[PDB]
């Protein structure tokens, strides 16, 4: 639909920032369509990854870092609060310690700091979604 | 670029069919982007699949039918001849016993049928590439 993806924007973090993203998955669930939004070091895409997280819809999520282009230890959900063929509202706040997921209002995935949040430069969202909106906040010093 | 992704074509298969796909990921390898096409029983995207071919850039390649819903024995590859950054030129020949999977001019992967090939209604391509080229043969009897 209306954004571009793969969807890229270069982007800062800190403790209160929010990255709100509307979006709706290609395919039914029954195809295990994927969405991934990655918090990059740099603008190139093949920059460390502070922050991955990755669903594939109606089965599971994995989060990871990527970190001097080696991925990190994995951590798996099978929490799965995206509903069939629905429109999605993600939400990702920067907590002192950790990000928060939450979907459609729901606190739905954590993953602890690995690297503080003040060396993302870049926000990528890609996969199997239509993107009709992407924000982050800027509002605190 | 410049065909659709999602990409959906009607299509019949018999032996002696050849599906021919040129295309190109759109992320380098580190990022694993995906690469999927489904030989399909009917039109609807929730229809079931006489063959499932899905890689993982860089990874490995799975394999499957889903049959009446429900997905069947994976089997799985880590052959990899697809290279990173670059466009590949895939094709599928249908074979009397078996579907085989052409990289680059190379054979790189048989799947033995499970289900007739008479039974596809339709193809589909997609997930993270971006793709120039689609074509079915249609000269044997």
């Amino acid at each position: 639909s209306l954004l571009p993806v793969p969807y890229t924007e270069a982007a800062s973090l800190s403790t209160g920032s929010t990255v709100t993203i509307k979006g709706r998955p290609l395919a039914c669930f029954l195809n295990e369509p994927y969405l991934q939004v990655d918090f990059h070091t740099e603008m190139k895409e093949e920059s460390d990854i502070v922050f991955h997280f990755q669903v594939c819809f109606g089965r599971r999520v994995v989060m990871n870092s990527r970190e001097y282009g080696a991925w990190a230890q994995q951590v798996e959900s099978k929490n799965m609060p995206f509903q069939d063929g629905q429109e999605f509202e993600l939400s990702i706040s920067v907590l002192p310690d950790k990000y928060q997921v939450m979907v459609n209002g729901q606190s739905s995935y954590t993953f602890d700091h690995r690297i503080k949040p003040e060396a993302v430069k870049m926000v990528q969202v890609w996969r199997d979604i239509s993107l009709t909106k992407f924000n982050v906040s800027y509002l605190k010093r």
